[PDB]
């Protein structure tokens, strides 16, 4: 419900029939497909994005916990790595050489949030459970300034489950920087949020194109309850086969 | 794509930046990276398999962007100012193949019809590298992962990233989040971006504004170029600029 | 008992110095890479585990180590410059968990013995850290693999890092050559680092100042620091110092 | 150098070594990290500028090493396994220059003495890369920073690398402990390790043997890839081997 809401999503809809047909006529939109050796990360469900009021809230957490909470019970019953991110600084003060909000300050109101605050706790109704690793980011993917790649890549994770807050933010650099690093991106749709419009459409669409797979949560449930116990998962060592197009010779 | 789609999409595009924008600057986001004092120029694919029809990766429009390009190049070569050019190649396209250099981005797009040293590969000759200019072969969407470039920017105190190219929706997007996250200024010349479906550059644009980097137009860039000291005499803006702070909000308990 | 070996090993490894100097010195190795302007202070481990006895890790030293460590402290605060402190420390010690953060080094060192947040984690009282000093909790030798370090150094414009700490064969070296080879100038003050087994400070110490950074008195890094301008007014130099430069070997074809 | 120095210093260096290796055990450092089932083989600049004489960067030593790595090189060919190798070169080698690749590491080592495509940049013939095999030009020490290795190491799940080349004191160290810190784990064949000074050889492999990865002979590395299966079918070994855990100390208070 909202004025614009209905018609962008209609009107979205057919600009994503029309990008799909040439997208499928070139070769792109492939699926990456689920691995072996998986990885859950939950980007950045603290407070501050979970409970209104803070600059960085997004709408929509009533549908999107009871999925992440169905895929936390899933994965944990095998044994699957679960990561939560929080995107928060110690130093706040932009003159300091210290300060650990770099350019991002530049962009958006990364004084807002401060390390170890309410808003700084992943939410209550997903916390933590015992082993899980909840990691401080600076940036918008959960790349850059972490150990997060340590993990995966020691630990010959090949799939990573990204759920979380937003699509147009720190989701998509993260589905991003993972198929590049090495590690095959499934986005569980229901999951995904955001605080304006069209921003999740599009942005998932864009996704789903060229950087990971978007499946229904009921997928990844299914693909995490046919697990083995994680601990005997071996990883996929190459990309599975595609269904290839020719490169095209040289006209001269 | 039929003319009412392309029109009405236009329009509710319109409504939801509209609407966007005014939540983004309520909250404190969509705030001005603004442009540092010493900056590198980054030709993102502007190479024959993106500029010249026939290819999978064909992007139209190159007839607006190349001439804007070249504007770019003028203004930056007249400075010294370093230029960097990126072609998406791969020198092992067999996905079975333990040195195949595709990796996982073959299981989404169609990288094995980019061969190394092809025609394909080759920059645009409209917009030929100069003598001391960089071509880098990239192996993924971002300038950034597996190539030199954060070697040249950080050793060299490069402090704003002038980017351009294909495509909006890839390339270009994944190559100016990574360089606001490492630390270097992302300007987006509006007019020098290219794709080749409906709606992405105009949501990718808005995106990129809204979080990532300062979407300008190409006559800012130029003017910003024309105004430079020669690159020898550029030092580095050391901090952020200042912005209105938006304050924490307390905790409740 | 008593054997001379200390004095024994530094007089031959001298003459093993002298040797290799020559030839380095001849070749156009051992250049000066020289301080920047705008420096940044790191110090690796010094922690409870490296500075108190009855660890696995413990160095012999410290009473040297400290006092000279404390007086790059006091110099670089009184002009506002950024000081970082590493604890090397691991949230989950099982190496049968996929959670586990020691990874691969497990398998060479006793990385299980450094829990995170224990008293063997905290940093040495003696040189407890000051209001906006930042503690980098890492995981593997280098300061820089899987931290936020790269982020400051490279957003805030740093051109020099002092690195102090333990052990010259392990977390000193790793750190130096990564920073050199990231961009940012290592000068090494050769009293505060510190080792566990006889040699390695002298060796790795040689090897870094021959060909990954400067090795200098505390003396040096304290009279540069007490020089430098309050922080807030540094500027990075650009570009390398000037070298005498070799000339290329011609090709026989 | 003067010989009886080369001797006077073998065997005071095996004091050290014996005195260092008595300390490590008692604290449960110098752990085996192991030979993992997914291996790809790295020569680290094994290129003329290195392997023929009157370059400045020259090693001696050759003629042991070749053969060695000949040896490895036909044992990893037959099972499919992937050959990388490294040369380090310049494209742009005027320091002054805004798009200069040499960095730093030019206020150290003479950078410009190494052209890119020069006779001094190719492989060594005896040695000559097989189609297939992946050659890196890489402008800092360790072969990872500014290239696509890692991009195919984890992209392709190799769980061992094995590293050969020059110098023991530089590129190859370098190299392996960014290995084993990134998650694989490095084996180094004794014999093909080269330098050009005194002890180093013998302090950096000691050093590398006890945190880093485990040096081993080339007959052992040709046994491990002749029991390999063919590459195709290998699958990495998912976490670290079992350990002999020590104990973490108690915290006093």
């Amino acid at each position: 419900f909202n004025d614009i809401e209905a018609r962008l999503a209609a009107v979205l809809e057919e600009a994503f029939e029309a990008g799909t047909s040439i997208y499928n006529e070139r070769g792109f939109k492939r699926r990456i497909g689920y691995g072996n050796r998986p990885a859950v990360i939950h980007i950045d469900l603290a407070n501050a994005w979970t409970q209104p009021g803070h600059p960085f809230s997004c709408p929509g957490m009533e549908t999107i916990i009871p999925n992440v909470q169905r895929i936390n019970e899933a994965a944990r019953a095998k044994g699957v790595p679960v990561f939560y991110t929080t995107n928060v600084y110690r130093n706040r003060d932009a003159s300091s050489g210290t300060n650990d909000m770099g350019l991002w300050y530049s962009k958006i109101p990364t004084e807002t949030l401060p390390a170890d605050s309410y808003w700084a706790q992943i939410d209550d109704r997903i916390a933590p459970a015992d082993g899980e690793v909840v990691i401080e980011k600076n940036r918008a993917s959960a790349f850059p300034g972490t150990n997060l790649e340590l993990f995966l890549t020691s630990n010959r994770i090949d799939t990573l489950i990204v759920t979380g807050a937003t699509a147009a933010g720190c989701v998509r650099h993260t589905v991003e920087d993972a198929i590049a690093k090495g590690f095959r991106p499934i986005i569980p749709r229901e999951t995904i949020g955001d605080r304006v419009p069209g921003v999740v459409q599009w942005n998932l669409y864009d996704i789903d194109n060229k950087f990971g797979d978007v499946e229904s949560t009921d997928s990844v449930v299914q693909y995490l309850d046919a697990l083995p116990q994680f601990e005997d998962t071996v990883p996929k060592t190459l990309s599975d086969p595609q269904p290839e197009v020719e490169a095209p010779a040289d006209p001269v």
